[PDB]
């Protein structure tokens, strides 16, 4: 089996991407978040709080003929922006561009952080990373990736995320149309169960590569390009008053610069990203402050290649018995 979906940025900055989700009997049609750094499947439901809820379109088990009660179960995550949510947990059919799913863990949200709450476009989470993070108790529960597996053709799954418009998630095969050249594939430590690689270096526009491996998580679950200091302050150093703000919490840039574009290794291959996508746009309305899209990750404890730089690429989630990943350029 295949399935495939697209995928569709949230607003006019990619802070995050929704996939449309079929769960239950009749089918309720939910927009989640796919993340692949988290395991858990999360969903607004009719048991979340109602002064939690504004605006999202919640899943009802009870009008589900497949849901199920997993007696016992509960779930509780916090994210790294500060976020989180937590409930109990229904098995039901769950399917994804036209994949199946059968007996999936669809975790219902009791209560939600407000980050969630205000955010009325996104109705849960899809977590593609590696089930050992999956929070559900007492019985760990396994993604939606690792249920589907064995029925795809092949045991893999495909992020092909736009800037400033649509993309595709694909589960089973490798669109050999969407992307240009070839794939480089790269190892993968699953030890902190995430998709996690090294990459080989980097560019800041037309300069010289720098070949220094850099550990990072492939992560479509979060917005920007989490680097190390010296490799962040490379680049910002490169763009006319640009400048790490404490107030603001990053580096931020006047509006009106070009932003140069960043590479990064995979192998002896290079994806560059475009510099337009590292702007983030004003920091708070109307301001000529504008903040990057790269930003340092000390303190955070790993380095994260989240959406800025994977939507670049063409990436391939491979889950044979030795996970690996693959990026080409697109
Ligand atoms: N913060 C993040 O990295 C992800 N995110 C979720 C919603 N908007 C952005
Ligand atoms: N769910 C996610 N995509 C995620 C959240 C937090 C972290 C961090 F702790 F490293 F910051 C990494 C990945």
């Amino acid at each position: 089996s295949t399935g495939s979906a697209t995928t569709t940025p949230i607003d006019s900055l990619d802070d995050a991407y929704i996939t449309p989700v079929q769960i239950g009997t009749p089918a309720q049609t939910l927009n989640l978040d796919f993340d692949t750094g988290s395991s858990d499947l999360w969903v607004f439901s009719s048991e979340t709080t109602a002064s939690e809820v504004d605006g999202q379109t919640i899943y009802t088990p009870s009008k589900s003929t497949t849901a199920k009660l997993l007696s016992g179960a509960t779930w509780s995550i916090s994210y790294g922006d500060g976020s989180s949510s937590s409930g109990d947990v229904y098995t039901d059919t769950v399917s994804v561009g036209g994949l199946t799913v059968t007996g999936q863990a669809v975790e219902s949200a009791k209560k939600v952080s407000s980050s969630f709450t205000e955010d009325s476009t996104i109705d849960g989470l899809l977590g593609l990373a590696f089930s050992t993070l999956n929070t559900v108790s007492p019985t760990q529960q396994k993604t939606f990736f690792d249920n589907a597996k064995a029925s795809l053709d092949s045991p893999v799954f495909t992020a092909d995320l736009g800037y400033h418009a649509p993309g595709t998630y694909n589960f089973g095969f490798i669109d050999t149309t969407a992307y240009t050249g070839s794939i480089t594939y790269t190892a993968v430590s699953t030890k902190q169960g995430f998709w996690e690689w090294t990459s080989t270096g980097y560019a800041v526009g037309s300069g010289t590569f720098k070949s220094t491996s850099i550990d990072g998580i492939a992560d479509t679950g979060t917005t920007l390009l989490y680097l190390p200091a010296t490799v962040v302050s490379a680049y910002w150093a490169q763009v006319s008053g640009a400048k790490s703000s404490s107030s603001v919490g990053g580096y931020v840039f006047p509006c009106s610069a070009t932003l140069p574009s960043f590479t990064f290794g995979v192998g002896s291959a290079r994806i560059v990203i475009p510099g337009d996508y590292i702007d983030f746009g004003p920091i708070s309305t109307g301001s000529s402050s504008c903040f990057g899209g790269i930003q340092s990750s000390a303190g955070i404890g790993i380095n994260i290649f989240g959406d800025v730089a994977l939507k670049a690429a063409f990436v391939v989630f491979n889950g044979a018995t030795t996970p690996t990943l693959g990026f080409a350029s697109k």
